Formats: structure tokens, sequence, C-alpha cells
């Protein structure tokens, strides 16, 4: 987004504390490193909420292990795949927001079936929401899910 580099945003949040202290981190509108996460490490052992809205993200492959992460907001980026990383890196995730990304088909979100605790998924304004029987087919793909785009 039109703000600071992501690494600089993170360093400012870490003035006078350490990564293991942080519970929530809002990196919205910072600038990713040519499409990639930067500054996030596995030292963030207590992080439960991470927001990286509008950071120009094109890949989540550099997501570190975040075993306590419950909510991940990735809205308004250009993520188009690679979602298998979440089951490896944040296996306890319960809420995922992918609204406004390049999610075009069911195959792209099929890896979310490996997130045992996933309860809520948002895909607002993604191409996949234009598929016939979109809601029905997503719930069949992701039987553990309770809410899609906020309901049923
Ligand atoms: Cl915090």
């Amino acid at each position: 987004g039109p703000h600071m580099e992501m690494g600089r945003r993170i360093h400012l949040e870490l003035r006078n504390r350490t990564p293991s202290d942080v519970k929530e981190l809002v990196l919205d509108n910072s600038r990713s490193n040519e499409g990639k996460l930067e500054g996030l490490t596995d030292e963030f052992e207590e992080l439960e909420f991470l927001s990286t809205i509008n950071v120009g993200l094109t890949s989540i492959a550099n997501l570190p292990k975040l075993n306590k992460l419950k909510k991940l907001e990735l809205s308004d980026n250009r993520v188009s795949g690679g979602l298998e990383v979440l089951a490896e890196k944040c296996p306890n995730l319960t809420h995922l927001n992918l609204s406004g990304n390049k999610i075009k088909d069911l195959s792209t979100i099929e890896p979310l079936k490996k997130l045992e605790n996933l309860k809520s998924l948002d895909l607002f304004n993604c191409e996949v929401t234009n598929l016939n029987d979109y809601r029905e087919n997503v719930f069949k793909l992701l039987p553990q899910l309770t809410y899609l785009d906020g309901y049923d």
C-alpha cells in the first residue's frame, strides 16, 4: 500500500519489546518485498492475529511457523495460490480472509481442507464467488467450515 516498507512497520512495532510479546499485528498498507512477506519470523510465538491488507502481496510462501495464529487477514492483495502453506505454518487457524485476491476456482482453495480448525472463510469479490452454486460447492469442499462470507 502507500505506507512504509513492511520490515520498517514491524521494527516500529517492536521498539521496546520482542517478537514473542506480540499478540496482534496490523501491517495493512505497508509495502511487501516485491510481493513477499518480510520481517515476520518464527519468533512470533504468541501472535494470534495478523493483518496484511493491501501490501501488494503475491505469495504467502515466506510465512513463518506461527502456531498460535487464529486469524489471518490477507484482503486486497494478489494471492492466487500456494495456500497449502497455511496448514504447515498456521495449523490452528480459525478465521481466514482472502477477499479481493486472485482466487479464481475451487482447486485454489482445496488446500484449506487441511486446516482442521478453520471456522470462517471470506472470499468477497473474488472471481470464485461467480461460480454457479458457489456457496454450496465451497461448503462441500470444506466440510469443517461453519461460515462463508459471514454466514451459514
Ligand atoms: Cl500486541
